[PDB]
């Protein structure tokens, strides 16, 4: 079909090379590649782009970010960006993200916690509206007023505004928020992940599975489930289901997950694999279980969740509920850092987590294997401030790629700005023999190993200010030299890059203050020259 | 539908109320509107987006920005963003910019000074390539390697690479660079503005006009033409012309402007108006003429330029040639800040200039005549660093709008980032009576006066953390208030709506100065509102 990717393949999560004989790792360190960002920046000073939501299906992908105006305030939340696009081939091994349709919402009504679900050549956006024109001092739970938007690759834009009565709730909620993590569409049913407080308790038996707590009790568990904030109402998680084959306004149903399996109802992401027929469930830890809440969710009655222990990363938060905290405590704090599953049962994962323990700073890309971190790479710097992070991986031209959008603070004129990063995960599983024990394969074929292209290590001549200069271009740095000696003899680049590269790779920390000349009359001196129009 | 904007028309012509009885100004203060930026940001921490080029024709607009990689270095210049799009109507008075086709160049060859020119349903891009695999210590003319890219609204892409011999040069150049300011397409001919050093001097006296200089000499004028940095080669300006509808590779011709009219050859912008049939020419001042170099180019078989004196803004520069030197000195420095003409003969102009004297900081939007500044507004802060600025104005639904893309520094992860700003210029011409003596008109009708919509002055109830509270949203600030029952209806439980308390609360909120609303209890009717700052527990800010 048109307006759809082709070389895009879901990860073969059967890539579980377990057993002590085989060890999984990365062959080539991931490198951030430059491409036109599908997340357009803000143009009004003060208005910040935040809360990114990215979903990838087997046909198209969808993206959404909220533009909080009036100095990055959560009270002017009516301006959003909703886009549907597709990955594409541009004649190279680099997947090129393409935006085909975009729906820039600019109405006045405040829509918060806008999540996205990429479907079959279409996308659904779930937001909620808490603003109300009337007020009653008596107890009067306002309609959740959630809006479901519908954007197709053909430019079609539709939307429905629901009330509390139209939606089928199994239990009465006090407030309903969409999890900023992406929804998922399977078959004819779109499922979104929601979280909210219930008016009355249900099981009163919290998750109460302490990861590494020495002293804990059940009362602490069920007390943390109903924090002091939100009015001591149990924060539970639920699934919103509505069918795409419905005429006009879709019918909505809500199935609330039992509080015994969900530790704390908060934001989270739903991912589904056609290769596995499994819906992996990520749940952001906004309470005490700072260790990542990954699990495998089972559709259809009876709905079942299998939580998986992750002890390689964590989410920063305020004391006493920051990283390294393992005991149940009444607290609401944390950050959204999802973990994309790279195994059939979350055996291996790829994520962009905040390395700090308390302050939400230092974004770091990392591949984990539940026990440790297989590999790691800092996004920018250690002092970099960050916010929500989302990560989604795919396969393009028999190579595993990943796109990770992270909120970064500050910005050029705003407080936050979600920026995407495309990188290659050269997954390699090798034995004790030091050799690759197995080559990961898929339906399209065996995944290729190595870099998509050889590193650029060239040397050329460049004219600046009517003067020619030798240029050594290496992946670690580019240095210009000035030719300073001789119509009797002419020359070209010939083979001077490699002899210069050999000495330039060793004296790289010294920035090569000397230059080994040639036997001929030619010679060059290392000087830094710049254009006259931009001194910078 | 079609792939062009509707209800968009050019300005000028009617803006001729230059009579001393009538003064021209702005009615409503310009406000930056939020829209999805058609300048996509960078995704690599090392590569920085820079050198924006924006062109707007009578059908579509074109944009281009260069991604300098390897730590924002001007040596890794192979990535470029080329886009063609259109304005559109979304049921509002706001001009919504729409990007139709985008061509992300990612070759390895270094292309510097990439200029764009919009026209009909397509756009042309002119870049140069100074990289050469060959080299000669003796003086040899390098291949021009001019690359002309071609992008249509249907996604069609084409490109040509030229040679020093294929192009028709009236004089032998040593180096040729495209002016970052946008080109223009008239009829079937695409005109770009180029600048460069000549191998041999034409030996013509410079512009040699004195912007209020007590002492200047003829030789001082000729010194700036041939600076020491470029090897005493006269920096001249020329026009590259190539015709569309040509077979295969289009033929390129170069017409060098005489050094008598052009003071110093550097970057510049060409803008042509269908209503006026004139090509207004901006020239970036990179020498001593710190005053903005605006002029009116005519396409006559004899090339002719008439420069218009502007004494309202200037460009920051080094100590010998700053924004206040204005007298002939041998120097090469400055910044690109073009001025979009709002008059038939550059009578009024709109720009975003750097208000500082030396450092390229403090970007400031300003509308000027030929002597002073009509109105001014800083973009963000005074300490904001900036770079190149480009500005293009138009009409949408009988309203004067302007888009200004300026380089801002620093960025989120790069050194530079071009960001656009959309604002409305409420041009009003009136006399001392104080009543509007002139209503600006156009082909579609009289340009409407006033703000595009009434300012948002709303009040509403919002529930956060299961707690309802008042929210007063005004254009100056948004304040939440805790609702409390001041014995209303002789019962604690009550029902109140927005329209019953919003208008007087808005009146009281506008009177209270900043830092007073978040501490002042607002009591009205039978309800007490207490300014309390509360946010959701998900994200603390
Ligand atoms: C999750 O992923 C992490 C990634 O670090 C794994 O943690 C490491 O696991 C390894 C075992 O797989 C631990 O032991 C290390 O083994 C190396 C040798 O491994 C085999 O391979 C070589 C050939 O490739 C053979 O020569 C050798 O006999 C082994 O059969 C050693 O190299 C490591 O330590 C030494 O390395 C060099 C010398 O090569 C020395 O200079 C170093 O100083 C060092 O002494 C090491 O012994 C390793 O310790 C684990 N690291 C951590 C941080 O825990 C997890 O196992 C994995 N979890 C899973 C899969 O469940
Ligand atoms: C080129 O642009 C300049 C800026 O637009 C023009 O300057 C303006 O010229 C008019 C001519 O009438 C002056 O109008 C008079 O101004 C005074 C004062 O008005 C207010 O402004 C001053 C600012 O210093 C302030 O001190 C006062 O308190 C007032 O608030 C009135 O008394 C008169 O009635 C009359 O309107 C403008 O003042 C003047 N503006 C500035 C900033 O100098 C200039 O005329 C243009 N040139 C041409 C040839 O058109
Ligand atoms: C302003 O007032 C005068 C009073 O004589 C009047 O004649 C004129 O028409 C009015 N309007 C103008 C000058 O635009």
């Amino acid at each position: 079909t048109h307006s759809r990717y082709f070389e895009e393949v879901n990860l073969d999560s059967i890539s579980e090379c377990s057993g002590p004989d085989m060890h999984l790792g990365l062959g080539v360190n991931p490198e951030f590649i430059e491409f036109p960002s599908f997340a357009p920046g803000s143009t009004k000073p003060g208005s910040c782009v935040r809360l990114p939501s990215f979903s990838l299906s087997t046909t198209v992908f969808a993206y959404t970010h909220t533009i909080m105006g009036h100095g990055c305030s959560e009270l002017d939340v009516g301006d959003h960006y909703f886009s549907v696009g597709r990955i594409a081939d541009a004649g190279h091994e680099i997947p090129q993200f393409e935006t085909i349709s975009s729906w820039f919402i600019n109405d006045k009504i405040n829509r918060r916690s806008c999540t996205v679900a990429a479907g079959a050549m279409e996308a659904w956006m779930g937001c909620v509206i808490m603003t109300e024109t009337f007020y009653d001092d008596r107890n009067s739970l306002d309609t959740g007023k959630l809006t479901i938007s519908y954007l197709d690759v053909f430019g079609r834009k539709k939307e429905w505004i629901y009330t509390r009565s139209e939606i089928l709730y199994d239990y009465t909620y006090t407030s309903v928020y969409f999890s900023v993590g992406s929804g998922v569409v399977v078959g004819d049913t779109v499922y979104f992940l929601i979280w909210g407080s219930l008016s009355s308790p249900i099981e009163e038996t919290a998750y109460c599975f302490a990861p590494d707590c020495s002293n804990y009790n059940q009362r602490m568990c069920n007390e943390a489930q109903r924090p002091s904030k939100f009015g001591h109402r149990q924060m539970v998680n639920g699934i919103l289901k509505f069918k795409t084959t419905s005429t006009g306004k879709p019918l909505l149903s809500v199935g609330t997950l039992s509080p015994s399996v969900v530790p704390f109802g908060s934001e989270g992401r739903l991912m589904y694999s056609e290769i596995t027929k499994i819906i992996y469930l990520y749940l952001r830890s906004t309470s005490w279980h700072a260790l990542p809440l990954t699990g495998l969710f089972v559709l259809g009655p009876p709905t079942s969740i299998s939580w998986i222990v992750q002890r390689a990363v964590s989410r920063p938060g305020e004391f006493p509920c920051g990283a390294s905290n393992r005991c149940p405590k009444d607290c609401v704090t944390g950050v959204y850092t999802d973990l994309f599953p790279l195994g059939s049962r979350y055996e291996y994962a790829a994520t962009v987590y905040l390395n700090s323990e308390t302050y939400r700073v230092n974004p770091t890309l990392a591949l984990i294997n539940q026990t440790n971190i297989i590999a790691s790479k800092k996004v920018t710097t250690e002092s970099q401030r960050a916010g929500y992070t989302t990560t989604t991986c795919f396969v393009f031209k028999l190579r595993v790629w990943c796109i990770s959008v992270v909120e970064l603070a500050p910005s050029t004129m705003t407080a936050y700005e979600p920026i995407p990063f495309l990188y290659q995960l050269d997954l390699t599983c090798k034995g004790k023999n030091g050799s690759l024990a197995m080559r990961f394969a898929g339906k399209e074929g065996t995944y290729k190993s190595g870099r998509y292209k050889s590193p650029r290590n060239e040397c050329f001549f460049e004219k600046v200010s009517n003067k020619y200069y030798f240029i050594v271009s290496t992946p670690e740095g580019i240095q210009p030299y000035e030719i300073r000696d001789l119509p009797h003899i002419i020359m070209y680049i010939s083979d001077v890059c490699a002899p210069a590269l050999s000495a330039f790779k060793k004296l790289l920390p010294a920035m090569r203050p000397i230059t080994t000349l040639t036997i001929g009359n030619w010679q060059f001196r290392p000087v830094e020259v710049s254009g006259g129009l931009r001194v910078n």
